[PDB]
């Protein structure tokens, strides 16, 4: 079987779907279903079992076996860039990850986890997977940063696969539960569908990010499992587009819409990345030979799905 | 002895009553009496013992023996479609049932549990017990659906009886504690004081004991096979439901089900 | 040593008093003193030790020994007919009693507990100790009923004493902490002393109950311990008297007052003592007039 | 070392001070410092260590050793007469004390604890250390009473010292943290700055050390033996009437005199400045 | 491996930085990150691992091994002078410290901890490291004082290094999380940057403290680790400067600003460095002018 933590979440459920598409249905999903609405991410999919993240951690630490485990896609984490409880952050993200990494290392089970482009911090170019280029602006980013550092210590003598993917701005199907953390594209679609005005922060024409479609994120994940390469790789399209571009593509699909500019949130001031662009040199060097959908291509496919 | 989980609840207490009618009183009721008003479902009945759902799970997991257990009717669950705490939902419903299932499998104790027509979701026809017809609209429905999928993985090599009943719109005596989740017929009665497959609890209890006596395994729809309107109930989200009884009849259960008109008048003649 | 659970409570402290009255002082009282005012039921008494109901259960369940235990009078329970948390009710009353029962059975220690006439629910007549006559109206009544059914299954092969007493409307010393649940005699006394009108519900004549004096309740308990008989027995006088008769006896001692009848339920209870007498207990029971005058003397 | 429970409190800190005055500083103070202001009662004193009352009980019950313990002055307790949670009261006072008593009995460590005149309830005369004179008016008094009864059962066959002191109305230094529960003399002093048996703490501390040095066991009233009015306390700056009967105290051998209200209060007013 | 408790805090993160500057990156930081904004004190540094203070205590007390531990810099504590829950203070500060001291003593791991000048209380002169000079004014000062007294009992027969540093008025990079508890220099800088007025208490011209730069605090810490000397030492510059001088240096840097003396302890502090120099620590300490200007260049 394959274990997908964060399996009821955005990226996790898309990995489960990609596995289903490849004829794999022996899957254990580990998540936190407190917010029961997340179940829709799993309804049309096929899995073998479900376990809560707290029970799973207890069993992992107790050395329990879950069967013939072929890989663990660790997507589970608190992903809110605006969550400031650092005790919880380091516990749920950092410590939880180390616990799983060791469990897999002992049993030589491939470990593929989720890192974040938030690790780069206030950068304007050179988004390269190296400590000198890393300086997070929030605890969330720090929890991700510190685990990558921990993995870099472990890599030299690991006897099984360990891969971390620094996702950039992921968007696409199955993120409806994310609320305020859902992608801007999702937000714009609900605003337009509720008759409200589509909104963007003041400064969005100069605010650029590397938006990647989830479908591509799932594909990179499965490719790495099939190919066994280890390391920490940036996962983005390699091209930064403005938030305005995301809006343009979405408002084109809707045939209506006039963007309203909202004042920049105070809680984000000093904690925000105004520009991100993945450097795919290492990803390509690892052998990943597939293309990435553009914002225009990915956003129109997503909007068709949302409606 | 026979263990009935959810025994102080609607369907469970009706199963205890049906057992009492067949001269069986050596029954262990497992439930959650936080809402003490449910004790009335049990007052006029005869059971051997009562245990809280949390204590029972601790003992089940500890591998404790409860005596000469002849069967477990697992009716206990959070049956609210409006309950959105999925952590609790998956634990109380899904995980709890797996724990019980394994306990019974190891000891070859017949396991008869409660599924739900909510597994079908927004469906308009073809309510057949197969994964392609299932797509719940809420976590409650999901916890039920996922356990059915788990049982389907277990069925091929099980050495003892496993039966799940997909109840449709059950109504009848002993549901007063359900509040907003009580049947529309109950609501109308207390108020005065879309088509669904409405089934009388009496028939539900009968199907349960019939399967225990016949030992057949599987997942079966439990409804009348006839969809009637809420208006019909009054005269006496899934928008339309109607059980496909092909598998139930094929298992050998050929007995008829009371209509809304027959069941609702017998029910009012009880509530009053 | 004798263990009295509910010992800081109404009936339990009266059992401690009765034991003291014969010179017995080696007593372990188990209760819940969260409501500290209950300490008065114990100040004038003589006991060996005190333990909270939670710690006691933990020790019982762990199989600890408490010394030379000659009996356990289990009076401890939640007695509120208005308490609807059935999870607590079934745990504190039903489950706790089973735990104690088993502990005593394993060690052959006499077990005398408290049942309740609430098991009869809305019964009007024929208050006999048999399942056909039982149908409680609330969870409290149900927790008591079910434990009696459990004891009935255990009785046939028990090797030591098991006795349950279905108390009716008990009244007498040490029920002051019960508030609105205290006896009408207690309420009337408070009123007369506060200078208010002794109050009775409209048409209180014709409203009858089997009012029993706690002193007689305590005596039945000690008699059964001394005689070793097992079973479930009604504990009442066998005579139903009206609330009016209780008021009459109250003013007859107080030498004052004029009853005021307030506005607006069992209109009748009377214990059938056939089984109690058949078990061997034959002492008389104080009448309302006798018991109430004695009670008032203590209250004042 | 000497263990003083209630050591950051009124009477306890005074016992620590008395020990300091005799060259003893190897002291373990056990208290509850939730009210951090109680630290002042110990700033100017010399102790060896501090431990929270909860941790101490856990170690006592686990049978841990604390070093070479020569005595335990158990002053720690909830002393609020207006505190009605009897579950807490019986646990914190009654049960806690039994736990300590047994620990000391098994190791033959002298056990000197605090009782209370509240055990006499609303009494008017004959304050004598015997059960017939005791009838507390609140759970506080009851938790104290019942532990004295427990000690009386234990006394006949104890192989080490057990002493309980029935303190009457104590007043003096280190009670500032007590708030409304502080002595009337303390209250009057605060205000100006903006019949019962009153005993000075200094005397209370002295009696405590005397018994440890002399090893006598028993339960003894600790008061001056004379009842003075609150008016008297005022001039110098529910139990109605209290007056300790010192027959048993003198009989045990403690002959020393007690400061009167006028003497004790003027000395106290002096320290409070 | 070196363990730095309080590592995400002010002094602790500066010690981690000083370790990094000397090539040491194998560091375990133990802290409480509930206030997640403290992460910034660590983003630019290099450590080996992070652990919460509660989990660390459980492991310490369980006797767990953390690897090859060559020293523990115990800077973690509740540093609020206005915190009055003494149960917590004594637990988190005093007890937690004893727990760590014993763990280190058993394994002979050098233990360097943080004391406080608050142990002197309201003292005006003679800030010497001896009991006669100590008399704290709050529980925080008392928890620090009592641990120093405990260490003094332990010192005579210790077989490994134990050093405590009584820090005076520390100021410098990485204290932004402290809020109201941060240094006046920090405060003045945030105000000059909020376009508004720098506030100083009226009479600041005569409010003097031994202000010490964190950089020098970290240097003392590493020097003692390198030299293995034990004891309790004052950590200040030995010179008392006014709050006005602090302000002068700030405004000199900002090339602007006008001081508004707002309405409104320890009006004088000055470390006696006799024992510090006698231990062998001979380096000079930055003055307020030197330290404050360097601090401004960093804050901007
Ligand atoms: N644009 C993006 O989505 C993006 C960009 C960069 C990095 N990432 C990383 O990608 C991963 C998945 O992100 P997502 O967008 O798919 O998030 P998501 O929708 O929030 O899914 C993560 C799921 O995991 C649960 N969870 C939290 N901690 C867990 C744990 N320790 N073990 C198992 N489940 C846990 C969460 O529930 P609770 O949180 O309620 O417990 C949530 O349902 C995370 O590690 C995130 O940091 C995402
Ligand atoms: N129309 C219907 O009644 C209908 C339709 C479809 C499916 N079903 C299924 O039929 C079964 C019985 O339904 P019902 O209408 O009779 O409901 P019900 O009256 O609510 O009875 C279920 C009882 O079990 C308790 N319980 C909950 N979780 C339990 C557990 N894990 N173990 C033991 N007891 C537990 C409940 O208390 P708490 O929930 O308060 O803990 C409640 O008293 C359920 O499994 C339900 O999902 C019913
Ligand atoms: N007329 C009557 O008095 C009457 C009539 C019928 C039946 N009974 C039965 O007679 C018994 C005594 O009644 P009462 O009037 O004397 O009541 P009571 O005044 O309420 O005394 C019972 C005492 O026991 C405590 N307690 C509760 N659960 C306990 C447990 N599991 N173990 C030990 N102590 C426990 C109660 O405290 P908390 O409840 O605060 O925990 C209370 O202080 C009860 O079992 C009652 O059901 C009495
Ligand atoms: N006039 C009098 O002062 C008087 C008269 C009669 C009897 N007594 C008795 O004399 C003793 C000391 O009285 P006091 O006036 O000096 O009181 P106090 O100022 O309140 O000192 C007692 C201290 O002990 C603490 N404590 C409570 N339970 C404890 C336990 N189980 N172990 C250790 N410490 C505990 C208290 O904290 P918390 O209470 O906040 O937990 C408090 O700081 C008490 O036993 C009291 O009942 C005093
Ligand atoms: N001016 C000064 O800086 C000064 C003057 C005199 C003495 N000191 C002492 O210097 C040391 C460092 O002070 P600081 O100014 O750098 O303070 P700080 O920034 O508050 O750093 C202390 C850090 O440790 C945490 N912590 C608290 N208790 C802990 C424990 N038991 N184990 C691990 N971490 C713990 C605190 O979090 P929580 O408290 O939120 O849990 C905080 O993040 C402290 O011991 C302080 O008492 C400092
Ligand atoms: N220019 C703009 N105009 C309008 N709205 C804007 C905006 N920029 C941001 N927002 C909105 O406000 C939130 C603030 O997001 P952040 O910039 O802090 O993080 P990020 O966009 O990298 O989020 C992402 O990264 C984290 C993990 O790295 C995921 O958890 C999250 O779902 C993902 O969108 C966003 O989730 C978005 O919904
Ligand atoms: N058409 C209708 N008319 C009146 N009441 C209805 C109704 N449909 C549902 N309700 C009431 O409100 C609740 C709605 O719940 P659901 O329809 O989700 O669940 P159900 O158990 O009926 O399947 C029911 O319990 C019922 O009592
Ligand atoms: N005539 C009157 N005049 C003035 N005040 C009155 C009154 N009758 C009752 N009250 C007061 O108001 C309340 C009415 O309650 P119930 O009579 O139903 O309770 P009770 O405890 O007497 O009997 C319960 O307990 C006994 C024995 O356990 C059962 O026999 C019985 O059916 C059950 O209701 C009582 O608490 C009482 O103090
Ligand atoms: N005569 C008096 N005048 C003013 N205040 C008084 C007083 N008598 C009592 N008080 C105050 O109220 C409290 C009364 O004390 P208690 O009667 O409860 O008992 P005790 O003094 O033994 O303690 C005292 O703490 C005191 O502060
Ligand atoms: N002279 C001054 N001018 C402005 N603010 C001052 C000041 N002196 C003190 N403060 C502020 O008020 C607090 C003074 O409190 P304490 O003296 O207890 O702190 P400290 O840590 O300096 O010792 C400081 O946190 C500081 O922010």
């Amino acid at each position: 079987m394959i274990i997908v933590t964060g399996g009821a979440g955005f990226i996790g459920s898309n990995i489960v779907k990609a596995l289903n598409d490849k004829g794999i249905t022996d899957i254990l999903v580990v998540d936190n279903l407190k917010d029961g609405t997340k179940f829709v991410n799993l309804v049309d999919l096929n899995i073998a079992d479900y376990m809560d993240k707290e029970d799973f951690l207890i069993q992992i630490m107790a050395g329990e076996e879950f069967g013939d485990v072929e890989a663990i896609f660790h997507e589970g984490a608190c992903s809110s860039t605006t969550e400031w409880d650092g005790k919880y952050m380091m516990d749920n993200n950092y410590q939880y990850s180390k616990e799983l990494l060791h469990y897999c290392l002992e049993r030589e089970i491939p470990f593929l986890y989720a890192s974040s482009a938030a690790t780069y911090g206030g950068r304007t170019s050179d988004f390269i997977e190296s400590r000198e280029y890393e300086k997070p602006l929030n605890v969330y980013g720090y929890s991700k940063f510190l685990f990558d550092e921990y993995v870099r210590q472990i890599l030299p003598e690991a006897n099984s696969q360990i891969v971390g993917f620094r996702y950039f701005n992921v968007y696409g199907p199955r993120e409806g539960h994310k609320g305020s953390m859902a992608s801007v594209a999702f937000h714009l679609n609900t605003q337009l569908n509720n008759g409200e005005s589509p909104k963007l922060f003041e400064g969005s024409e100069n605010f650029k990010r590397d938006f990647v479609y989830v479908g591509d994120v799932a594909d990179v994940n499965l490719w790495f499992l099939e190919n066994g390469v280890s390391g920490i790789f940036n996962l983005g399209t390699g091209r930064a587009e403005s938030f305005q571009a995301v809006a343009d593509a979405t408002l084109a699909y809707h045939k209506k819409g006039q963007i309203e500019y909202i004042p920049f949130p105070d809680k984000l001031k000093g904690r925000y990345q105004a520009f991100t662009q993945a450097d795919l040199t290492n990803l390509r060097a690892a052998g990943y030979d597939k293309p990435f959908k553009t914002v225009a291509e990915g956003v129109t496919e997503y909007m068709a799905w949302l409606n």
